[PDB]
RNA sequence: AAGGGGACCAGCCUAAACCGUCCGGCUUGUCCGGGCGGGGUCGUGGGGCCCUCGGACCGAAUCCCCAGCCUAGCCGAAG
């Protein structure tokens, strides 16, 4: 079963990675702990959207950089 | 059972893509979900979206009216 680590979790894998662990222990571990979250299309695309939020966002603060950057400097 | 001969005769609505819209969620958005409306319904495959061309017939199983029919009856020849 995938499920997507809503968390770091030792020899599983870092948050927002997809793994394949065994449906009981998602069942009646993973998903009830808030840990993990089942990698469903629907939330799999909601994944997507924010890796490519917290894409955006980061070389947003990177542009501000170079601009305050090139101001100085100069 | 197919086939042949007859009785009767009729074909339709959706799900999904895509658009809209109201709400809900916090994992903040080009988000996810639930309603609702639009769209679409096919096997020669059909539909969706994006271009080019073209701009009245058909009609209900629903509703309305009516005829007819039913639930009482009546006239009816000649010792
Ligand atoms: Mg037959
Ligand atoms: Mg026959
Ligand atoms: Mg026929
Ligand atoms: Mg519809
Ligand atoms: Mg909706
Ligand atoms: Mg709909
Ligand atoms: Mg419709
Ligand atoms: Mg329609
Ligand atoms: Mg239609
Ligand atoms: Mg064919
Ligand atoms: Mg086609
Ligand atoms: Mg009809
Ligand atoms: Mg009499
Ligand atoms: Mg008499």
């Amino acid at each position: 079963m995938k499920v997507i680590l809503l968390e770091p979790l030792e020899n599983l894998g870092d948050v927002g990675q997809v793994v394949d662990v065994k449906p009981g222990y998602a069942r009646n571990y993973l998903l009830p702990r808030g840990l993990a979250v089942l990698a469903t299309e629907s939330n799999l695309k909601a994944l997507e959207a924010r890796i490519r939020a917290q894409a955006k966002r980061l070389a947003e603060r990177k542009a501000e950089a170079e601009r305050l950057k090139e101001i100085l400097e100069n």
